């Protein structure tokens, strides 16, 4: 029994770049599964290699994934991102498609912690602790609210997206990272993702959900 | 004036298994609208049949649905799954295109309550009621949070996905089935629908909406 | 570095209609970018013209965006729409790629305001100011929930799509319309956009995101 996913996110153009698949296991633990490239070399997570096969076809202009030998193990939300650069790099995601199925070493990066509890204009203060050194430029953060695909937050550990609000920061170096709100803002309530990629096999943080309280209210009226 | 639809959730593989069109209906009652086989067998409900068209071309690659004599009524959320089985069994869902047009007997299962007020580590329980008896093996339940999909969560009354929290099971037999939730956990917010497919045509229940309370709190500062 | 992304959100089938691209900026104000007609015609928002390139391969049957020359401003999500009519008029919404970069006159639509904070069963009153005059059956209100694409909500100033909740009208003519709610409903929480296409090039409003309160609650057990 064969996992088969189609995936779409360039059109015709392009001239080269990374098609990468990832999947995300209900719990959230993010997962990095391979890439091809334009000019057909592939890379497969060693979790699998023996499972996993990427290709393409421009003739249907589709990227396709086949995952042999599934299992309930293999349950999760497939991703297929699409990564280009010289010096401007390009980055976008696919929709994940939810697959479930029935029968029933690394650079790990820490987020901590699990679930952060904030009220708004509150100063916000996240980490993610690396197993080992990961090249500054190679460390990524990407913010998910529930039902959308991840965004890319801050690349090269202190660079923000376009557009995203002042108020974010990322600090870092070596083992230790951090993503800092100046001041809540409940459109801040996500998921924080830490991802490096300057070691192969490249991986995800677990996960931190930030979501805000209500801010406090009284009574006397009196 | 027709309704024409692409599908490409599966990839180049695949050797059988089975494309089902839904749509789901603004009040989000869900509409099983017919399938087309690996082997190109069709089967249509026939609720349409005169109107509803599906088909597929292996040679691009895609799915497709086609609503002839479309008008506001066919103004829904439209999903593609695709089935597969031996033992295991693979089921996965497209994203959902919104259409919105202008122009101004089976199972029915009932979904009761129509919305269940929860607070945290509360035991809930939702029921659902078929007009008749259903192959215990052949009834499910989907979970579908806001701007999302559809996902399996219960299979086979009670059989739980990979990765579904321990705190659900669910209960039932012939007529009157249930799903509940040891205690919540907001991450439970979502609603729930009941899926028969054991009598042609296939059905899902209205849905119902849970969503939890705050919890309490006090001011005895004081 | 350009930009390429494809669509596919009409099947085969089709004898004509109107595929338009369109971006959504962080911040949420939408931008409409041109569209590519069945018959091969195009048109390209004025704002760039010299970088947007907008085709289709029915052999592939996929619609593409080529957007040239993109730099960190370019960061947004691509929608692609899909719009046809006699006297019923089909529209339809792909599901939004996010895209992210780095290297760092016409009727224009104000929304207000920013941010409308509604407690339940509360009559609900936004405001979309024209720059210019409209024409009453080619302004659009569009609604769109966190993770969703826009969902067409109202249309031709005061018919309501179907399955819109009776609670719902449009008000309006010339330079000043608006959208009500009869009484809150939290399900009404979402972002609403004004949108007006009489006058090329098209425009959207900046947004209203809407938003209930709690209702009071009190502790008098006492
Ligand atoms: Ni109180």
């Amino acid at each position: 029994q064969t996992l088969s996913l189609t995936c779409s996110v360039t059109g015709d153009s392009v001239t080269s770049g990374y098609w990468s698949w990832i999947r995300q296991f209900p719990g959230n633990k993010l997962d990095y599964m391979g890439y091809i490239s334009y000019r057909g070399s592939t890379y497969y997570n060693p979790s699998l290699k023996s499972r996993i096969s990427i290709t393409r076809d421009t003739s249907k202009n589709q990227v396709y994934l086949q995952l042999k030998s599934v299992s309930s193990e293999d349950t999760a939300t497939y991703y297929c991102s699409y990564f280009d650069s010289d010096d401007y790099a390009m980055e976008y995601w696919g929709q994940g498609t939810s697959v479930t199925v029935s029968g029933g070493s690394q650079i790990v990066l820490t987020q901590s912690p699990a679930i952060m509890s904030a009220s708004p204009g509150e100063k916000v203060t996240l980490t993610c602790s690396a197993s080992s050194s990961v090249s500054s430029s190679h460390l990524y953060w990407y913010q998910q609210k529930p039902g959308s695909s991840p965004k890319l937050w801050i690349y090269s550990t202190s660079n923000l997206a376009s557009g995203v609000p002042a108020r974010f920061s990322g600090s870092g170096s070596g083992t230790s990272y951090s993503l800092t709100i100046s001041s809540m803002e409940a459109e801040d309530a996500a998921s924080y993702f830490c991802h490096q990629w300057s070691s192969f096999p490249f991986t995800f943080g677990s996960g931190t959900k930030l979501e805000i309280k209500r801010a406090p209210h009284h009574h006397h009226h009196h």
